[PDB]
């Protein structure tokens, strides 16, 4: 499949990256082992997927090896993004394994070592997401050096420098957003365009596209077409994140609400009760972000539930995602990239 | 002079970025108008000056200002780095100036925001310097494509993967060294190596050359210049961290010893202890990194001084600082350069 070789391209450059460092000894060399087992521990590889069918969309012929190297360094650079993400919300796990704080604090004390071995943890932690954005950079560097014309190098890094300042600006704005207690759907919806709709599809997107030719015209509806798709995959994700099963999702029932994430949905369920019953607006207003019993969020649960929330997010994601697969229908594209695009849409739901 | 017109390409740069930013918010543009404030807010302007003289040794002409910019991202990039440092050291000041998790904490407390403000004042911190590792990139990445012929593109490159690949390997080195309480001169003369050898001497000259020429032997002659000035730059730092008055380092009076530093000046003592005080060596070792008293500091200051370890530190920085001069004497590359890197190694010494 193509996710398997787009992965093997970024297996071999990691191994290749590891060998020239080994000069450094082996406690770096098992930081960099650490990054190999996290960023090829195994997945849908949808990031570098979209920007293959940007490329398909546009292009005769497929890529070339080192172009499918430049599309998995979306994936060396989500693992940045995860592995500050889990120091920033400080979570203990990730896929049911420890997170790298963790890992690395219990090394410190399995090898009997001093100081804090909570701040050793979360030193390694920032170190190892460091790495994998100055080798994912290094990545884009090498291959718009070695296997692109220089249009086609402007194009990419255009693209690069756009998604890693988007991404960057989600996650403060959202980080901002939680501390502000800001309630309002716009603010939801902000996040939600940085985070989910420009960084994980239309920036992947229009790194293919910009790879494979000059069309600005496609670049702007892959826009259209990741906005709408975009957060159809968010608001799948907030409701999941509040009624979807704990053994599916990994997170516990109404675990947004227990960390205090102000998703759409919940900015939804807010305006909804204002309208339904300000007595439910209020309990809201102030129970989301506070230390809730498993009764508490029971009740939250429901009361979104009540006022229609949940039905209303359900449309959204209808009416997003038949949108966004009409954009795509009518777009001055390969067929068969309408096709993958389609599916993919589907597969990542 | 040239520390100005290469910081005016950095702050021309900066502020393109924070305008074409401005739809992302105003909280966001708060964070990028902190950076301007950190990256300018002066200094030496070492790395980018030691770029200069590696191009200005192997070069005809002057650079043009674009390729000044390629050396002001040494400048950005180093503030990657102090931020992130401050973050691994738990550092609340910076130059008698606070940190960046300690000024986003503050703004969190003056928001009356919810939540812990320490760890807002951690994440916010960790984005930062995120930021500026990825925008001293988009540096590189924009003056090698605009301003640099494709050979000179491949050289820079390679130093940039190094220099950046060099200083992640350092820090991790440091906080395992001071975890581990590695004793031996050799790893603490690794740590400088990397930490301040490379990545403050040696790679920045080599960024210059690699602008400038296709010139291995100068490359290798840097290399072998760095590796002694570098040293001898930290010794001197180590040796201002024990013994220097805090009028002149900024610092407390033996902060090194306070911090729990793994240096070379610490593993020489205990060396040396060993041979003439075995006892005094036991102090040193189960000591260092422990949480000391202001007499236990000057005991082990006195200590350190009494078995010869500082005046062996200045034997060493007086013959690195001269062979250093010696390979500059001999180097075939511009004598205007010999000059400006002997002057520039003395304003720093
Ligand atoms: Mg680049």
């Amino acid at each position: 499949t193509m996710a398997g070789a787009i992965t093997d391209q970024l297996r071999r450059y990691l191994h290749g990256r590891r060998r020239a460092a080994a000069h450094m000894g082996s406690d770096y060399d098992g930081l960099i082992a650490d990054l190999e087992d996290f960023v090829l521990g195994g997945g849908k590889r949808l990031r570098p997927l979209f920007a293959y069918w940007g490329w398909h969309a546009v292009a005769s012929r497929e890529p070339d090896p080192d172009v499918l190297l430049l599309f998995s360094a979306l994936e060396l650079l989500h693992a940045w993004a995860l592995v500050h993400d889990d120091l920033i919300d400080r979570s203990a796990t990730r896929r049911g394994r420890p997170t790298a704080q963790l890992r690395y604090a219990a090394l410190h004390r399995d090898r009997d070592w001093r100081g804090s071995p909570d701040q050793f943890g979360m030193s390694a932690a920032i170190l190892l997401g460091d790495l994998a954005q100055v080798w994912a950079d290094d990545i884009v560097s090498k291959v718009c050096q070695s296997a692109l014309a220089p249009d086609a190098q402007r194009r990419v890094h255009r693209v690069w420098a756009d998604i890693r300042n988007e991404v960057l600006g989600g996650q403060y704005l959202d980080i901002v957003a939680e501390a502000s207690a800001a309630e309002s759907i716009e603010s939801a919806m902000n996040v939600a365009t940085l985070k989910t709709a420009c960084y994980t599809v239309s920036r992947p997107l229009q790194l293919g596209t910009a790879a494979a030719a000059d069309r600005s015209d496609v670049a702007a509806i892959f826009e259209h077409f990741g906005a709408d798709l975009g957060v159809a995959f968010q608001l799948r994700d907030d409701v999941l994140g509040v009624f979807g099963d704990p053994a599916v999702t990994g997170k516990p029932s109404g675990d947004d609400l227990k960390s205090g994430k102000r998703t759409v949905l919940v900015a939804e369920a807010v305006e909804l009760a204002d309208r339904s019953d300000p007595l439910a607006a209020k309990l809201l207003r102030t129970s989301i972000g506070t230390r809730l019993t498993d009764a508490q969020v029971r009740e939250l649960r429901t009361v979104i539930e009540a006022v229609g929330a949940r039905a209303a997010a359900e449309s959204r994601i209808a009416a997003l995602t038949q949108r966004a697969l009409a954009t795509l229908a009518s777009a001055p594209i390969n067929a068969t990239a309408k096709a993958g695009l389609s599916e993919l849409a589907m597969m990542a739901a």
